[PDB]
């Protein structure tokens, strides 16, 4: 039962043109540290929003699967191979941050443009305008800044980057609470799994016991409700987005990687409820650096079908739940 | 903590040609009764398998969305409008049951064949051969029988129809348990929601507290395990299907219905874990009889965004969890 | 081909169904047999005279990686697997998917009822609606699918009114101008490379040759000629709004799942050259792209004819021509 | 069109990028202006001489229901929304998606920075890779997209080397045979019905006319003629294996989401008539089908020209011809 963080009602607010916007390097509430060679993370925000962008930079490039769900997807690129993933606020306007990343990467490549040297950035967005009283959005300059701020082995938890103005629980805006962004990391032997998430759900964040921990908080009661209780009573009366990434170092074929993405994404309906709704633009990127082979056969002491991409997906699903809970903390 | 129902190892077994197969009307462990005009359910099995088929008959026809996930889908038709949904065992061979339904419906239509009089049956299957020691599968005659046995307002819970030899928890077959089929029903005002499920998951059935209730039972310990505990230890050591239907009477557009299907299907990763894996052929049919309008605006005392298809999806997700728990009981 | 200019109007359309008849499968021989050299690939074609309707089965007993491309609002598909031991094409609209169950059951029996997951016999099936072209309600049933498998012959294909093509037809702006088509196949061997195309065109649109001439469908008995449907459509709009094809490519060239899928889409779209309109809401157009995984593409795509000349796209372009030839055989 | 037979080889391809230049947007006028009567639809085209590269923006301020059809292995798409206030087509490969951000930001400013979910300004963008056709690394940036919006003119389209078409090219079996294309548009009014096609063909394949003649791309300077790529591909295989197009249709006819989506697929596939090969792994082919929802189809599909003559499929067939005309304008 954490203390509430109600977003409150928005107030006609100023947009980008009204300000000389200074990027700020986001530090969040605390820094997660981890060991994942070849992966860097940067996060930048404008205090003016507040709104921001979070960039996962994999300079060598990495094979990717994208799983998009719901009626409000805001996606650019969605490539099967990426040098960066850019997550941002600002609704569709915030896809501009990824253009800032792309242009910067072209500069770093000394303006080479061979079809194979193309720098590929996939971007996804949350609508974060109800949670504040301005129209500032992540722009090209903010995406460039997030890339510039990227470093190996660090992630700023909470109100940082794309998570500045993320919020949950939207049966009614009077009960919506600020979330954040979150990350979690596990290493098993040589295997590495990093989960990054920016939950801006219509639904609420739920822990492993089934407790609603963030979103749909009623100030009249002091208690959070699972949305289904509201929905069911609404029917009886009246009749008559989360953007995320997994990054791993395990080699998976295109088909395995795509099904892994679907599996991990669906697993997030455990910690976010409802999820994958028409109201949401839920988008997960599954990224592999293609470093570690799975064994040719899937046995172990733990079972005949225990070491495969599905197994990896189950583990990664837990890392992602932990990240969602970090974002809601 | 229910008593175990381990499937045990399969034993070269006989197939359909070896028997004079008599359809049996499946009664299960108990009958669910409900009120849903225009919907009938029949279930038939062969004791010889044991294996069976469950048919949802909507004689007027109903708009449908199909959501298929994983690497082992076995689907026929997958139509956007159906007179029947046929769920069966027998792996891909059991898709034949749906042909029995289709042919019977043509007969009932007096052999009319105008493109608009076409009788549309969508079928999906589970692989149920590891859970028994024969190669008998649901054939045309069994599908016809299931249709013949269909009645309004009844569903046979447990080991009935397609659920005869369904099983869960397949990290290792020594720990796999027999499930069944399940159904649940809710009425809210005029709104009706029926969930039908045949869980044959690689994963396990999980209740709302997070307890593993069916699948991955270790006879050496007397306890069921969430598969992720096995998977994670397998990695540390070695490196280095569910078919379902919702049926409702609420009018939804094609787009709403499709997103509703996705939402409800993903919600099942709460009660089945892992879910939507490469190993699974998970297929959900969302069917509406298009009887009840939702209101033009989505408000109620419960919230400004409380009465819409997403709301319906959240409610239906709970009905489906209840059905999954019925199947595992 | 030399297409026969003569009309073959289907005519209009209280039809009897399967059990009204003592249905004996007939091995379809069509108008002519195509012979092709592609070890591992057999084709069987069976029909019921009483429809007339039929099924055509491509049997690849090793199993072969497959991509499925389905378009339009009227798809009738079973299985649609990424690996198949057989592809079953049939008449009878959705009822004719039953033929593929006949194939599946027969293959299980041939496998001595083994049911290990790696032993599952996988059949993908697709259908055309062929009831407008005849009075009956007879459809390709499980017996007919089993018969088409039993009748499969290595390296032979019956052109014309045979198997699934027995009551196929084209050009459906008005049924008075619809003509019977058939099924068709074509084959090319280029070096070591083998490409087989099989098609059962039952289009809303018409069959068009490489010169742009409409050669089958939309025959107006009042004019004696076939014109493109667009002329009828444009005249219809000016007046009233005043101010399926099922097919397979089979090749022996190794393609990854991703390459094979995009090859399928390319070849399928290429068929809008020979069938117009195509991929419509009215159509259940479904193409299966199958590779037997026998021969590698070179690791680099060069030749004397260009730096990007030997790759899956190039193979797709070649296969597209084989498919157009098959479409013209069906319409001949 | 009368296509110019003369070659326009792109030539081969250490190129400077955007900030190397003081980049002034130029309003593109192309070779000729198409004028069309479609209230609510404007087109702006802007280029940078220093590329040369550009962007073409279709501005529909009411917003319009859209279906997106994307094919191939090289798609470069932003938004891909089911409802759009603008469509932005650009060069610069994935970098040129930035032009659409310029459009989006400008539209937000025009909306006085209102951000209610029902007020969100939705821009879908798609790109061609046009860097082989020039030395520079200049790409359509946010300023260029904003300029293309600012330059939008109701009912006018600049044909040829203009906007996104400034460095578009066709026929990429070998770059030595690649020719500059352009952008193209065509428009038809039939009764009350309006159909606009816009295309930016940068294909791997070639542009083909209705007679089957290759008219742009794969020009062999050693022969003086263009032949179909398949001749090169087949010769390449015999030797070595021995024994993007971005486009939009815009119409005023009401179509449901399902009809509009299948219309998009039909029209897109129809472009394999005029662009061959098409929908290849090599291509990022993306078509936007947009309806302004002004006029109903009749409730029944009859006319004197047939019982199934007035429906979305019929509209698709008509629109397919408008699109082929646009492709030929681009290649002229
Ligand atoms: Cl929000
Ligand atoms: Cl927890
Ligand atoms: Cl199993
Ligand atoms: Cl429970
Ligand atoms: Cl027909
Ligand atoms: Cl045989
Ligand atoms: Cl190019
Ligand atoms: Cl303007």
């Amino acid at each position: 039962d954490p203390a509430p963080r109600l977003a409150g009602p928005p107030v006609g607010g100023p947009g980008n043109a009204a300000f000389d916007l200074a990027p700020v390097r986001s530090t969040g509430r605390e820094m997660l540290r981890f060991d994942f060679p070849g992966v860097s993370i940067g996060a930048a925000h404008y205090e003016e929003g507040p709104t921001g962008a979070t960039v996962i930079h994999i300079p060598a490039g990495a094979r990717t699967a994208v799983d998009a769900r719901g009626g409000a997807v805001g996606l650019s690129g969605g490539y099967d191979f990426n040098h960066a993933i850019c997550l941002a606020g600002g609704a569709g306007y915030g896809l501009e941050a990824g253009a800032g990343v792309s242009g910067a990467l072209l500069e770093r490549l000394e303006y080479r443009t061979g079809f194979a040297e193309l720098q590929l950035v996939s971007s996804a967005v949350i609508y974060d305008f109800s949670a504040r009283s301005t129209a500032v959005y992540p722009d090209k300059a903010l995406g460039r800044a997030a890339l510039e701020f990227a470093v190996p082995g660090e992630f700023p938890q909470g109100r940082a980057g794309a998570g500045m103005s993320a919020s949950a629980g939207k049966v009614d805006w009077d009960r919506t609470e600020i979330t954040g962004q979150g990350a979690a990391f596990r290493r098993l032997g040589d295997v590495r799994i990093l989960a990054v998430v920016v939950p801006n759900p219509v639904g609420v964040i739920v822990d492993r016991a089934g407790t609603v921990v963030r979103g749909n908080y009623d100030a009249q009661t002091g208690v959070r409700r699972h949305p289904v209780f509201d929905y069911q009573e609404a029917f009886a009366e009246q009749v008559p987005t989360t953007i995320s990434a997994i990054v791993t170092n395990v080699r998976m074929s295109p088909v395995e990687l795509n099904q892994f993405a679907k599996q991990v994404h669906s697993s997030m309906h455990r910690g976010i409820q409802p999820f994958h709704t028409d109201m949401d633009g839920d988008t997960l990127f599954a990224v592999t650096t293609d470093e570690i082979d799975l064994p040719t056969t899937p046995g172990s002491s733990r079972g005949r079908l225990s070491v495969n991409a599905t197994a990896l997906g189950a583990i990664a699903s837990e890392v992602m739940w932990d990240a969602v809970l970090e974002a809601g903390k």
